[PDB]
């Protein structure tokens, strides 16, 4: 069965979690939480209290098929971990081409890889100028596939990111 | 005379307004709140209530001294107009080297200028990968005075920073 990490620290857009999670979920795969502290709870901006599954000094990204990561301010938190190693994590994935999903403020998570040269993306306004910055073809589009890059901007877009996200990893 | 024009949306870290504007105004000079809409309220991260004095639509950079923009998520907010007026704001008082100050996550609505190619400041570690993509001399100090450019990292260094922008606007 295949198992989607999906890194999340306070702040999360309660939605931009729950709505993908329950898009996999419903496809028959499954869904662990990574963050600081196993047992630690994580809250939406919105007030979703959820439950981190891994601490991400034990996580190993191999064990995943995918990543998934919520935007709101969750991915500016991760960004602040000091060792950075959130985006030590995401880079894994884009470094093995390994389906790598990312809604909103998600994609700023995925600067911290180095790996966006080239790449075609798009998310939340609020970011596309860094994103554009890290060398990335930025977009303004519901949902971006670029091979195993899945890209949208706000919670609007979710119906279109959860199909392509479901189908990736179909894949 | 002398006008700090202080840009600010909701989820401000409330002492990155206050006390710099604080400052600011022992040292004889006035700050204006340029904002979404004249005369509405927007609300720090901890609680703070600030009005808005003059809207974006309206505002003129020529009218102002120098720029302020307080960290939190409020320049978060503020990168996601939707004409990006805010941005175009601050290209003023960088291309005409007005004093700009900037704390914490504030340097990001720098970023929106393209004018931080070869400049020298801080800003929270959350936020320097995207300075140094965008072509700043990022580094690590409680305050960074680059010409006209003041910056600061945390609320901890706030009586580095305002030393340091009264300093400015003295001179």
């Amino acid at each position: 069965t295949k198992k989607v990490a999906i890194i999340l620290a306070n702040e999360f857009e309660d939605i931009e979690y729950s709505s993908p999670k329950e898009a996999l979920e419903n496809a028959g795969f499954n869904t662990v939480v990574i963050g600081d502290t196993a047992n630690s709870e994580v809250v939406g901006k919105h007030g979703e209290k959820v439950t981190v599954d891994v601490g991400i000094a034990e996580a190993k990204p191999e064990d995943y098929d995918a990543l998934l990561i919520p935007g709101g301010f969750s991915p500016d938190h991760l960004r602040g971990d000091t060792e950075g190693r959130y985006g030590t994590f995401a880079k894994y994935f884009t470094k093995n081409d390994v389906p790598t999903f990312a809604i909103d403020h998600g994609p700023q998570i995925l600067i911290d890889t180095d790996d966006l040269k080239g790449r075609t993306l798009t998310a939340v306004l609020n970011v596309r100028k860094d994103l554009s910055n890290a060398g990335a073809h930025v977009v303004d589009e519901s949902v971006v596939v670029d091979n195993n890059i899945v890209t949208s901007r706000v919670p609007d877009d979710l119906d279109d990111f959860n199909r392509e996200i479901v189908k990736q990893l179909q894949l």
